[PDB]
């Protein structure tokens, strides 16, 4: 089941993670981890945040203490793997046997095809090398666009307005963060922004670029120093795709991390997994579901007993004055909001139920109300609708009750 | 790999073929199949066509002689399995152990909430029980109503048309076969049931019933004698769900049946699989895919060194004066028509292409035309476009070019 030795693909959270509870659960065998990127591993959150505004790359490492005797293998990429002969060819001419084999890839940004052939700098937001290259161009007073509604490029938003950047942003849809965000908090985050300085263009999308300059479908131009394009990931699934495991823009796993190929699992970006809460398969994107995946299919290996990955999405976002907490889902039947929505001081709590059940929650400037809340979510409670509007109400005494 | 005994769940066309392919590929171990169907294996499409208009169920027989030394636990059903005690319960008491599980228990029909407290008779068409039932119901001068667009309820309306049975046809899309159908072929489909008297209303849905007539979105109502549901079937995933394997309406399953439960595979309608013209995931409902993809699912089990279901997607379906063939995608960036579309001796073939590449055909009464053009959709063929649409042109010459 657990076999000697383990090999793991990628060097990221969901790795480190990973690997890190192999070891505190007890297992004691060979652990191999392949990481292409030649960095001592790090956190990808900071990035857009304290990261692109400070630059200090010796904050954001992951502690791999939690992980001894490890080998990391930094700066290798993994090749191919033979599911048959359970070996691991590297780019470094190497080849490494392995008992069970463990893909946690992440995901790559998408690339826009309509500014594949641009003559203007175009880059996306992923790795700290990404990061150390987009900061070394915002220039104060340099005009930023960003392609796409997706937090990321809100992050990046917000740090480049303090840094004195000025900022357009395209999105192809009619508001931002379509993606797990409920729509009063989406657009609210416009209304935020706007308000800050970014120019928002909704409902547009890029349909080339001539000389520094940014073409739009509805006929017109945006003239930018620099373009990031965050229009989303794609999974980092090739070595699965080729060794026959089940994908579709995701490695299809179960409860256990389990792929369709006996003794290979997969973890975090690169997974395509069941959200409890929908009932459906997604690709989640989360740092929560990286660490927490990674632990949960780690404890099942070294313990069967152990149940499967069980916990409910969640993330979080920081976009300048915004501190955005959103968990499970962007909607159900019912929306009661917890306080006013206003850019003077902004705090509110949003719930959503689905036939009295909550199945989602965002805070907003309010981690107080994030946690137990998160409580309520997991056991589906049905709380008093009233009581969750009233601003009376504790909700940590909910919780606990 | 191919470990003894092997156990299939369900006696339908995926469970035949799979184990008509283990004895003719030479596996000579236990083969067990369970079926809660008490009925002797039969084919599913002769049930809208000629069984609903002839009621010889002798006529619609499996051959299981292919399949000797097997036996078929028939009225029985399996109702969980233990993947790591490696066995099966069953209804009637009894378990069996496995040494390799197959899952090929397709999908049963969904049904209309709307319609759940009816007082009127509602039903749905899967079984030989069902067409039995529905059959006993097609009075001449009686009143159908069919919900959804899809082939099978169009080819019970041709057949109750012939019958003398008045029928009405609500689908909630602006038109028929939405799945897997070229609009032009759709557009022609519903010309075709019109000039034969069924009465089609698109863009509609099913909000009730009361005393005999069904309501409608629009504030209107139809009264009939009986309604057929045929909005779609559901993927009969349910032990495989409570097993732990991977599920999501539909069993993942890679290119060799595998689920992500070691020693557990999975065939046919309960499947969901990559289409390799598009690339992705999808559940395939096709009488082909059950057959195709069971025999190459045996055939690698036997034969590791066997490649993975390859075979691209196809059906058919017979309405009253017309013999549909769809191959491969319904759309790509072209369409070529091949002769007249009219319903004057309707003969035509379509062709879909994408960057002059084949991704699809369809042929209406022109069998001779179809195989060739699955040959071609097969190798991704890019023809001379004017050539495909020249009705000189031999498509037979083509192929073996
Ligand atoms: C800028 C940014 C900000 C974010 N902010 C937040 C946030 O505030 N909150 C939040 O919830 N989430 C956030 N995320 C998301 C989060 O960081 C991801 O969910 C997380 O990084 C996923 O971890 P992972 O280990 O699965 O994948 P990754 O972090 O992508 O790690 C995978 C590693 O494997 C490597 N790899 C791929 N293929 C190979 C190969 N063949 N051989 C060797 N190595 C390979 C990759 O290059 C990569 O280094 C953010 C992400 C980014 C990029
Ligand atoms: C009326 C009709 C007309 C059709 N016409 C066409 C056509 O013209 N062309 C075409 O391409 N396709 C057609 N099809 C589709 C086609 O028949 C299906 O794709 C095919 O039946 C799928 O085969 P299967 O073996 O995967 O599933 P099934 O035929 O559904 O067989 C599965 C069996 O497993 C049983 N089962 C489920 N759960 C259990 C359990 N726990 N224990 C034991 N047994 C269980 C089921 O009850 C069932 O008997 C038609 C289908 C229908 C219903």
């Amino acid at each position: 089941a657990l076999k000697a030795p383990v090999v793991v693909l990628g060097a990221g959270l969901a790795s480190v993670s990973f690997v890190a509870e192999l070891r505190q659960a007890g297992y004691q065998g060979l652990i191999t981890v392949v990481g292409d990127e030649a960095e001592r591993p790090y956190d990808r959150p900071p990035l857009s945040k304290d990261f692109m505004a400070h630059g200090d790359a010796e904050k954001i490492r992951l502690d791999c203490k939690r992980a001894p005797e490890v080998e990391w293998l930094l700066g290798v990429t993994a090749q191919s793997f033979d599911p048959q002969a359970h070996t691991v060819a590297l780019s470094d001419g190497r080849t490494l046997p392995y008992g069970t084999l463990v893909l946690a890839t992440g995901a790559a940004p998408r690339a826009l095809p309509t500014l594949q052939g641009a003559t203007m700098p175009v880059h996306t937001l992923r790795t700290l090398e990404d990061a150390r290259r987009i900061q070394a161009g915002l220039r104060p007073q340099s005009r930023l666009l960003i392609v796409g509604g997706g937090v990321i490029g809100l992050e990046l938003a917000a740090t480049a307005r303090t840094a004195g950047v000025h900022v357009s942003l395209v999105a192809r849809g009619p508001r931002l963060m379509s993606r797990a965000a409920p729509a009063t908090l989406a657009d609210f985050v416009a209304r935020y922004h706007a308000a800050q300085g970014v120019d928002l263009r909704f409902e547009r999308s890029v349909t080339g670029s001539v000389d520094g300059v940014v073409l739009l479908d509805d006929g017109t131009r945006i003239a930018a120093d620099m373009v990031v394009v965050g229009i989303g990931v794609l999974a980092n699934d090739a070595l699965a795709r080729a060794a026959g495991l089940a994908c579709d823009d995701g490695i299809f796993v179960d409860a256990y991390g389990r792929t369709t190929c006996p003794d290979v699992y997969a973890l975090g970006d690169v997974t395509r997994q069941r959200n409890p809460l929908s009932g459906r398969f997604e690709r989640i994107e989360t740092w929560s579901n990286a660490q927490n995946q990674g632990i949960a299919v780690a404890r099942h290996l070294v313990d069967p007993t152990a149940p499967g990955y069980a916990e409910l999405p969640w993330y979080w976002s920081d976009q300048g004055a915004l501190r955005i907490q959103v968990a499970g889902l962007a909607s159900g039947d019912e929306e009661i909001v917890r306080g006013e929505v206003s850019l003077d001081a902004p705090k509110f709590t949003l719930i959503e139920l689905q036939k009295g059940r909550i199945v989602g929650a965002t805070c907003v400037n309010n981690a107080r109300d994030f946690a137990p809340l998160r409580r309520l979510l997991a056991v589906g409670a049905k709380p008093d609708r009233a009581a969750l509007a009233d601003p009376a109400t504790d909700l940590r005494k909910l919780a606990a009750a």
